[PDB]
């Protein structure tokens, strides 16, 4: 599994790919069996093709940015958690969404699970 | 089952109790049979007594301080995640540890599970 240090690097790489909106590069970070819950509380999405659709719908339209708002917390079992802020425009309203993602990596360094904690209370104009 | 706003309030209250070292009130925020994984990656501890013993050892003498370093992220299914910083002593000097806790609350508003994401990569001097 990725070490704690490697998890910090991988999760920051993920943020960079979201921030520039490189949909195909994001998808390659995920394993073929990856399970994403985004937002946590909803039915998951499974596998690269379905995960690609999330990012294309979310990032492929208007300009979206993402940046870490604190350090990546990494564990000794290939897992980590990070706080970040997504900026977007929602029907003319400039918005920010505060999110925490929790990720578990597999032994090939790919994302096997991700949970994105956020809801509407985390949105602001 | 706490709404997203209620989760934000409960998790913020937890931080205040840690900051003032109110171990009895912290324990009462947990369900009687809750689990804590702290750090995430270690075996869960189970039940209010083990959880109490954990907070007594970690907080019992001061001068631990704790504060949120960003907003509480909350779901619609009674869960949340928060970034915070703990200030304590390591090797006789003041240190800081960045942590993310993920909590799931029961239908009585008590913490059923807590997972604390951090490792030594999050410890600074
Ligand atoms: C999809 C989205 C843009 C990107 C995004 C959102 C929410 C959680 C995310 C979590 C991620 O790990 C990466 C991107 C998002 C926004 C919710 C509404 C929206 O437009
Ligand atoms: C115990 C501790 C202070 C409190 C604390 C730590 C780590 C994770 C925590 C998670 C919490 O939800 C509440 C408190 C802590 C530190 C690890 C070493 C130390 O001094």
């Amino acid at each position: 599994l990725p070490t704690a240090q490697e998890v910090q690097g991988l999760m920051a790489r993920y943020i960079e790919l979201v921030d520039v909106g490189d949909i195909e590069a994001i998808v390659q970070m995920y394993a073929d069996d990856a399970t994403v819950e985004n937002p946590f509380g909803q039915p998951p999405i499974h596998g690269r093709e379905q995960i690609a659709a999330f990012y294309r719908q979310g990032l492929g339209g208007g300009k979206v940015r993402a940046c870490l708002t604190g350090p990546v917390r990494a564990s000794h079992n290939g897992c980590g958690a990070m706080p970040f802020r997504v900026e977007m425009v929602w029907n003319g309203q400039p918005c920010a969404l505060d999110v925490i993602d929790v990720m578990r990596f597999d032994e090939h360094g790919r994302i096997q699970t991700m949970q994105a904690y956020w809801s509407e209370v985390n949105l602001s104009v």
